[PDB]
């Protein structure tokens, strides 16, 4: 798809069988999701955003379908204003900015 | 141009002759930069880690990667300068995959 930016670039993702809405976020290095049902082991991590730092659970090697395209990578689970798909997974699905 | 996302999508911007680097950010509703005169309205914007207080300037002419845009620029303690959707739309930016 070609996604214009008059509205928030929100898409449906599928992550461990669950459907969620997430924001395609070119300003995000990392992918941050509010909650997820992955059975794997995880590691505690901290990340900073515009407002300060948060604690997240780092899951590696998570399978996620982003608007039909498969990605397999790191997902951070913690408090975000909205689920964000960052560059670590945008690169995988072949996303570029074009103007 | 086409900008891949292997690295942070940073471009040069220019305000009133003043050069800065800024992130082309589809996740940001509005453009926010760290640096002053003119009329401005108080605003708060939030993301990971909470909210920051910013000054809202309207109808600012900015040049983004060589393309002129006119619109809202927020000014405040953002850790990175951010070109948001309000101005990305004006330079005809899309996300493609
Ligand atoms: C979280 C989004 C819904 C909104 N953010 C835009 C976002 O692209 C920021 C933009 C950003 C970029 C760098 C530093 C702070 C904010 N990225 C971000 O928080 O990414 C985090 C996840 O990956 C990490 O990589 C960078 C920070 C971490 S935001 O910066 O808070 C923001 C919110 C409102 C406006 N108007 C402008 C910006």
């Amino acid at each position: 798809p070609q996604i214009t930016l008059w509205k928030r670039p929100l898409v449906t993702i599928r992550i461990a069988g669950q459907l969620k809405e997430a924001l395609l976020d070119t300003g995000a290095d990392d992918t941050v999701i509010e909650e997820m049902n992955a059975p794997g082991k995880w590691k505690p991590k901290m990340i900073g955003g515009i407002g300060g730092f948060i604690k997240v659970r780092q899951y590696d090697q998570i399978i996620i379908e982003i608007a039909g395209h498969k990605a397999i990578g790191t997902v951070l689970v913690g408090p975000t204003p909205v689920n964000i798909i960052g560059r670590n997974l945008l690169t995988q699905i072949g996303a570029t900015l074009n103007f």
